[PDB]
């Protein structure tokens, strides 16, 4: 697959819709997202494509590589740290981000795994905590959806 | 990936979770459908793993070998050919099959693509009309959900 | 069978010769309507191929999947509805659809059933009352006949 | 199918209902015919339910065993050979048949052909001569209609 589509939903307000699209050796990651409080929000691809309980069911971000948490631009990331995406006053954030390490096949593909938008600012790592080293501290899951092959 | 799971949902009162496992050679289909009305229903792998507007957008069947629409027994079937389940008079379909054509890597995989439920049963391709060679004139799509790695 | 033709009578000047061929896996369904009013009417297989009481007679239309009046493209519509077919200014219809729910053989064969051009356009099942969803408010019988086996 | 209605109608006075309907292996056959000269006459299934050129494009007796003509009760017949019906002083005939050979469903089905009722009687291929052997002699087509599916 070159394409692919992400259909964000959860349990409050908030939802969208995320394109990813396979450019020379990275993928391009577009799409927008309403119903955010205004600034920053962690964007991450959670582990597995498993909604049974919700959001929670996704596991951890995608960390086939066993390391520590941080920015999309830092060699210590999971692959499923794609940073953060700004929400402007009226509550929406255009998602325009292109990433080296995930993929849309292969061993680092994440077709089938879950995006995910978060409560809070993703701290990219250093927040100075264990938890900052783990999620970013981005907080609870507003929503997400699975990642599908598209046409 | 060796385990995969669905949600489906739809605009009414069907859901239910699919269980997909490679064991051996094949993969074991499992779970159960709810709210759905006595009798059978076409179950089927659509091709994308986009529901952008709702099970609409999940295109036609799986089928990367270009055949015409059966039943799962038929050599002339789609990848994505399951046939029916059944459900009781609560409307209580348990999920029980195993297929020799879908797989979770490569080729054949229905991971990133859409589990769908339908309202009527299907024909097997054996209906008489285009519609059968299609869809087996299974009709509207119920509920459906994006195939997902699972844990 | 694999050709059928209709030929349409009524009360008043509307006449014509309506063929059917089963070609690949579908049916072909050409011909020409005179003595029409220009613009739309509606074209439907009405269930019974009983002319006892002219075209009334002939019922509803068929509808062996038990679903609502639509348009020849909708998922919901009924297997007669073939939409409409369009008179010009000398009130010639020349007729020329492709239908994938109609058969001429099996479950869902049409010889033996009632080909009737209508008074009025067919809305396609939207017009927001009850008629829509039973005739999409073509209204009276023109012209009808049974469709026979061909040559 | 198990029921079944044709309209006889021609160029001159000649009309009718006839009635057809599935019981065990046979069809019970009905009906009323007016307009007749008294005495017998021919009353057969033709081919084709093309009433495009009036009675003649109905073709000839159907006959799927590719017999010679005979009586109802002859084991050389045409399927279609259903004998004579009987019209009375006042040029009314009632049409009571038995019929194990026509049927109403599969392969000798007359669902979608043309019943035809004769100028003449129906020698039931004891005429000596080869148009005995064809029609039984029994000349023009009176009346006709498209055998249809009846509620
Ligand atoms: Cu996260
Ligand atoms: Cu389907
Ligand atoms: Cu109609
Ligand atoms: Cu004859
Ligand atoms: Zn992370
Ligand atoms: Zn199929
Ligand atoms: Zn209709
Ligand atoms: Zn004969």
């Amino acid at each position: 697959a070159t394409k692919a589509v992400c259909v964000l939903k959860g349990d409050g307000p908030v939802q969208g819709t995320i394109h990813f699209e396979a450019k020379g050796d990275t993928v391009v990651v577009t799409g927008s997202i309403t119903g955010l409080t205004e600034g920053d929000h962690g964007f991450h691809v959670h582990q597995f494509g498993d909604n049974t309980q919700g959001c929670t069911s996704a596991g951890p971000h995608f960390n086939p590589l066993s390391k520590k948490h941080g920015g999309p631009k830092d060699e210590e990331r999971h692959v499923g740290d794609l940073g953060n995406v700004t929400a402007d006053k009226n509550g929406v954030a255009i998602v325009d981000i292109v990433d080296p390490l995930i993929s849309l096949s292969g061993e680092y593909s994440i077709i089938g795994r879950t995006m995910v938008v978060h409560e809070k600012p993703d701290d990219l790592g250093r927040g100075g905590n264990e938890e900052s080293t783990k999620t970013g501290n981005a907080g609870s899951r507003l929503a997400c959806g699975v990642i599908g092959i598209a046409k």
